[PDB]
């Protein structure tokens, strides 16, 4: 629902379970891009900032634009106001409440960092309690996060076949983040959705009634 969640479940990074590891850099192993403090948004979305060509967070420590940076989305967890809300058909969902623009970041999808053996186990339980909503992403060959135990807000975006957001994999010092970032200019007011076929796992398919005109008919379903 749409009431404050106990403060346990909403988590601001991402929570490893069990046996799941998580990495870090060394600072010489992470990139530096040649951006200036003085430039006029410096490692900015418009900017020509070799970390963001590389879907390499900037690291405090090491850029030279410092405070400056604009590369710093997933750190610093300033996000567009959004609001979850009712849907038709879909459950609830999330919309933004101002405008945002082609290829800003949106939000990061944030969860708890299980393995295949413990994604199992979920997914049996789910299936034994009649759970029909799915908030797991494949992060890599060896792990997953599920947004559905704890998360934020981004574990309310729908499924789209033509969606308005998408995510995209970066390097944040030295481990891998999901973030959502717009594929065009979204006005505010409107719901924000990205195409889960690409990475989700869940139990099974379920029909799709997101009513795109390229609808592919369901949610779960590799293309
Ligand atoms: C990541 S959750 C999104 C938030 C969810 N609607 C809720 O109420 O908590 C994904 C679940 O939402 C539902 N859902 C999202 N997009 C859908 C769509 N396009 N068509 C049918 N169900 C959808 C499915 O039940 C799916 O398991
Ligand atoms: N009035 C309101 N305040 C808040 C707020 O402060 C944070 C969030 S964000 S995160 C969240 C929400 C859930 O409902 C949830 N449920 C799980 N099983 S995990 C999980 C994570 C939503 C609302 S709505
Ligand atoms: S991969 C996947 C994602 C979902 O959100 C989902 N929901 C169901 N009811 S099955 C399934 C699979
Ligand atoms: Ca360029
Ligand atoms: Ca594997
Ligand atoms: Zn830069
Ligand atoms: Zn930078
Ligand atoms: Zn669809």
């Amino acid at each position: 629902n749409d009431k404050k969640p106990p403060p346990y479940k909403h988590i601001k990074v991402n929570r490893p379970i069990g046996r799941v590891q998580i990495f870090t850099a060394d600072l010489s192993e992470i990139p530096r891009c040649n951006c200036k403090a003085t430039d006029e948004n410096p490692c900015g979305i418009d900017s020509e900032c070799i970390n963001r060509m590389l879907l390499y967070e900037c690291h405090p420590t090491v850029c030279p634009a410092g405070g400056r940076c604009q590369n710093q989305c997933f750190s610093k967890r300033q996000y567009p106001e959004v609001e979850i809300f009712r849907t038709l058909q879909r459950g609830w969902g999330l919309r933004t409440k101002t405008d945002i623009k082609k290829g800003e970041f949106v939000n990061e999808y944030v969860g708890e960092l299980i393995d295949e053996e413990e994604c199992r186990a979920r997914i049996r339980y789910a299936q034994e309690h009649d759970i029909t909503n799915f908030y797991m992403l494949t992060l890599d060959k060896d792990r997953i996060i599920d947004a559905g135990p704890k998360g934020n807000y981004a574990r309310f975006m729908n499924h789209c076949c033509q969606p308005n957001c998408e995510t995209q994999k970066w390097s944040v010092n030295g481990d891998t983040r999901v973030g959502l970032f717009a594929l065009s200019d979204i006005k505010a007011g409107t719901e924000l959705t990205f195409n889960y076929n690409l990475e989700c796992l869940g139990n099974g398919k379920t029909v799709c009634k997101c009513g795109a005109p390229n609808c592919s008919g369901f949610l779960g379903v590799r293309p």
